[PDB]
């Protein structure tokens, strides 16, 4: 039956195999991204007409009927993102009336108008100077001579976060200008009757914070900030020692934008450091075909190539294959063995853990980690030395990274304070890296493929953490996948692999939530939606990913022979191409929750694949 | 006569312009800079076979019969430079049999062997395990704490020993050793009876600093040093911060190697700043043509172009002739517009100057300045704007970095400490940057070109610093050119320049010393042995470069019609090659009085062309 259907997608993810060894699918964001980047260009004087075309079809071929942009595809209108693709068409040229500049325009005033937007976007116009930088909640060099235990020194927000904090303090020190010509400004953006509804602090907002930014705007008007000097000079060193081989911060667009605005703001554009941050960027843009132009907000060769393999093997490849070996070898040369920002919590760590992108050796994550480390566990490599040697250094950073509430985060330790998400500046995505029940889970599948069980005292606090965050209906929410179904799947299929006994009340309670949100047509979705508002978990349009996370709970749960799960398997055998592939119109990976959706291209052909392994092991 | 010598020097000098519209003649000096790379693709583990190859073919080339190397062509045998060239060949492959090894071991040995060479020497050894780091003077990381007025602080040191002390403090600090294989042990270097002549500090050595280093030696045994993690990353922040353009650091081999040694130290390989170190490096090697490969201790491009202009239109090329525009639109891209390491000492001076190599922003001197903002002055250039514009910048510049002597130094204003001379490091060439008698001619002759004179205050304090600066004999000091040829020379023409008398007593004194140095050939020389005895003051085989900057104090003083004036154009006019070029074996330019000397390529073919065109001026 569906034999035929697993053939096609092992021959057509195999084609999609680069060269080296390695998959890796684009990664779907909004038009921030490229509406900053116009704005960058601007900033650093550096416009490519021809690449301004390209990304003006982009912009365009994006907007919805309404004239709006969303954070993901069939999802309501979003205000920031809107704005600032507005401002970005208005820069490369289109006038305000054009049909798609009005729709916009006035999707935006019935908002409330600029003031109405997230920190980001007005700092953003802030720059060009279309918004006071005295309404721009104020981030102080100074923040850098917080020390390592201290309210809000840097290492207690969030990896991604704190890089951004440390390159904006440089900037906000300075609060520079960099005039539009007059063809683009923008007033008409404050032209609105609509009271201003303002976003606050993600956790809320003290009245402490309140006046301490007050305090700041006040103090950036004396005449003299002693120490400042070397506040700055503090977050440029913070910055020149972390940046990646491919010339970016992080690996993810808003720190190494920012850091590249700092440097420039410093005269710095003639170091090395400034130009190799500069040309590193295009590795990020994509070409699309009808002539338009996107960039990632981060790349996954890494997590893509790790999944390929799982998704593979489980489908039934020799753990010798040698176009598994290619990908092996790869892996092995990927694997991080020098102290990042995370050793700041755990100096007596031996460095073996992976990133998510191609060079960024101070911020590997558990998730990559844990997936990297099992998918190796999982093959024959001709060099079984280092194959032996990589897994133990991997497995051991992984077990040394492991939180105190018994759970894993992505990219420290106990980041858990919640200082951090009630500062003015902080009103976007999360801002602190504690632990969720998605890495955990794969965490704890990792160890599963070495043997270690419910025994270890590891794993027990682990699936002590889980039990104690399972949802009143069964479920397990899902912090980097969308949503419910992907926690659960996730979960539900580690415990199985831990040892744990999928008869258990709680484990049922959750396979039976699973069976309860099939959707009619055989296979399960999740919209975004799930996020803001309850009434969406479990609900929304099927997709490929989203079934094969349902099946994989279900399969790992004993219900492999269920109704559902066959009625599932019907649903992907059928809405499979001729190629081999599925398609997937939906957003099934979570940037922040209810603020920053992704689209893994890869998951649309990697998830049905590992699910069909796994159903057809189960026979 | 000499009219067909001069049309062949400038038709052969044009020819020599590279497309983008400079010259850039090699820069010659000896063979520790190959040995030295040698050695650091060891530390690097970047040994490519093919390289090491044409660098064996080099060494060798180099050897002279007795099997010593020298510091210049026709030298002395030198024992560090022949120490280091030894190992270099040992470690490429030679046995220590060959003819070559043995010859060059015993002269090694004649002096007392390894125990006499100089700190850097030995510390290259210590770092590939073959001398004990114990008997390295030390330079410790936390001398990165020292303020700005204070005893020893990096910036009492002269630019080029401020960035290798810096890189080297990191190194010293982690005394790390990079094991040669057995077949490159050099046990053989101890193997001496003759008693080990120790060089010591260029000032002598106050027993304090002996202490001081035996005090440093034993800090270093402690099991704990605190604060030292911190001076390490003062140390690597301030390297992070300088690193050129091309990679280097100044732009120049020393401190770029250790950098490199030191980012290899702190397992940095896959930071930015190392990968652009390392890639840099091939810009500054050249091929020979006998299948040989040497790296340049430093580039001369601008440096080699502002001279190029000059002589070129001092030979009668239009002050708007296309090719001389090429040029001058060239030089206006190089002038540095941010503040450099200078700026210390000087926080209210605009950016105006140059560098002597392709991009070295932090580092431009005052040598140049004048030459290049003088060289522009000589010429029409399209954008008259530009021109003046940078005229002024570099003017203002350079009127700015005067020392208090009233003469210019070459990177930095009043670096006279006395102090860092008796460090029992600083064993090894110039180690501060005091004013000089040729870079304070150059700049006069610079001002002069614009019409200021002996009226501005400015210029008296220079013509003040200048006479009490003459020799008894009436000569003048070369501190960058071999020797007291070229510093007459650079004076006498300078003074005629700000219209002072040359009919006075002092010039008059200077002009006869210079007549009474003709050799018999017509022509002039000065062995570079005139830096370490007397006796060869104004002596030695004549060269091309040299008899010019005779002729142009001559000319400068009047005596044009003269015998020895008439005498030397002959010998110009003679020697020439058919191509319109002249050769000079010898080398004609001082890196450190006494211990380093340069061999400037372009030299023999501007200098001739420059005071022949000065010569058919003075008629
Ligand atoms: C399933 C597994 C995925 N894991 C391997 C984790 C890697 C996926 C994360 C990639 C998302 O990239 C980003 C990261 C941060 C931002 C921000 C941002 C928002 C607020 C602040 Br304050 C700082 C940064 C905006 O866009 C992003 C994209
Ligand atoms: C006419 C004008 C030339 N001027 C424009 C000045 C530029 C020429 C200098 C190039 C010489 O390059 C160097 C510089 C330094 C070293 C060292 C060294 C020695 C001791 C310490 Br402590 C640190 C470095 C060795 O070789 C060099 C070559
Ligand atoms: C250079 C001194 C060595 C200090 C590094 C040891 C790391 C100690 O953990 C602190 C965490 O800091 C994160 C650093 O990674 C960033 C790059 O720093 C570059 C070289 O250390
Ligand atoms: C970040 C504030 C800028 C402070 C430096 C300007 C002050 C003058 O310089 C003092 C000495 O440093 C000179 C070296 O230039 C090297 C790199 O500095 C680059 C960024 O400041």
């Amino acid at each position: 039956a569906y034999a035929r259907t697993l053939d096609r997608a092992v021959e057509y993810l195999l084609s999609c195999q680069k060269d080296e060894g390695y998959w890796w699918g684009p990664l779907l964001s909004n038009v921030t991204m490229e509406a900053e980047y116009v704005l960058l260009c601007h900033i650093l004087d550096r416009v490519d007409r021809d690449r301004m075309e390209k990304i003006r079809r982009y912009l365009l071929h994006e907007q919805r009927e309404d004239g709006t942009w969303a954070l993901y595809p069939g999802g309501p209108p979003d205000l920031d993102t809107t704005i600032e693709a507005y401002v970005a068409l208005k820069y490369i040229g289109m006038s305000r009336d054009e049909e798609p500049m009005q729709k916009a325009l006035r999707f935006i005033q019935s908002q409330g108008g600029i003031e109405s937007s997230r920190v980001f976007t007005r700092m953003w116009l802030a720059l060009v100077g279309e918004y006071p930088w005295e309404k721009v909640p104020m981030v102080p060099p100074e923040i850098m001579f917080l020390g390592k235990r201290m309210p809000l020194n840097i290492y207690e927000f969030g990896s991604w976060a704190r890089a951004t904090v440390v390159a904006l303090s440089i900037v906000m020190s300075r609060q520079p200008v960099f005039p539009l010509p007059e063809r683009a400004r923008v007033p008409e953006l404050y032209e609105t009757d609509v009271p201003p509804r303002r976003r606050g602090a993600k956790g809320g907002g003290g009245w402490i914070f309140d006046a301490l930014d007050r305090a700041l705007h006040g103090y950036q008007k004396l005449s003299v900030h002693p120490f400042r000097r070397a506040a700055e000079i503090r977050a440029l060193d913070w910055l020149l020692e972390r940046q990646a081989g491919d010339g970016s911060w992080g690996g993810i667009q808003p720190p190494w934008f920012y850091a590249l605005i700092a440097l420039k703001i410093l005269d710095m554009t003639q170091h090395p450091a400034f130009i190799k941050g500069w040309e590193g960027l295009e590795l990020y843009g994509v070409e699309l075909d009808y002539g338009g132009w996107m960039f990632q907000a981060s790349i996954s060769p890494v997590w893509d190539t790790g999944l390929a393999v799982l998704a593979l093997r489980a489908a039934g490849l020799p753990a010798d294959h040698d176009r598994l070996v290619k990908a092996g070898e790869w892996l092995l040369d990927r694997q991080i063995t020098v102290p990042g920002d995370w050793a700041v919590k755990r100096p007596n760590l031996k460095p073996g853990g992976f990133a998510f992108q191609f060079d960024n050796v101070y911020y590997p994550d558990v998730d990559d980690t844990a997936v990297v480390v099992w998918a190796l566990n999982t093959l024959r490599l001709p060099d079984e030395r280092r194959r032996r040697d990589a897994m133990t250094k991997g497995f051991r950073w992984i077990v040394g990274m492991q939180s105190s509430n018994g759970g894993w985060g992505a990219y420290d330790v106990d980041n858990t304070s919640d200082l951090p998400n009630h500062i003015p500046f902080c009103d976007f995505g999360e801002v602190t890296d504690p632990p969720s029940e998605d890495v955990t889970a794969h965490v704890l599948e990792c160890f599963g493929s070495f043997g270690y069980d419910d025994a270890w005292k590891v794993i027990r606090r682990a699936v002590e953490y889980l039990k104690r965050e399972q949802k009143p209906d069964g479920s397990w929410f899902g912090r980097w996948g969308v949503n419910y179904l992907y926690g659960t799947g996730a979960v539900v299929s580690a415990l199985k692999a831990v040892g744990i006994d999928t008869r258990e009340p709680y484990i049922q309670k959750a396979l039976d939530w699973v069976e309860q949100h099939q959707n009619p047509d055989g296979g399960w979705g999740e919209d975004c939606r799930s996020y803001e508002d309850p009434a969406y978990a479990g609900k929304g349009a099927s997709t490929p990913s989203q079934t094969a996370w349902a099946l994989m709970a279900l399969i790992a749960g004993g219900r492999a022979e269920s109704e559902a799960a066959r009625r599932g398997v019907q649903y992907l055998v059928e809405t499979q191409r001729p190629d081999g592939g599925w398609d997937e119109p939906y957003y099934t990976g979570t940037g922040f929750p209810g603020d920053f959706y992704l689209g893994y291209t890869m998951y649309r052909h990697v998830f049905p694949t590992l699910a069909l392994g796994r159903y057809k092991q189960a026979i």
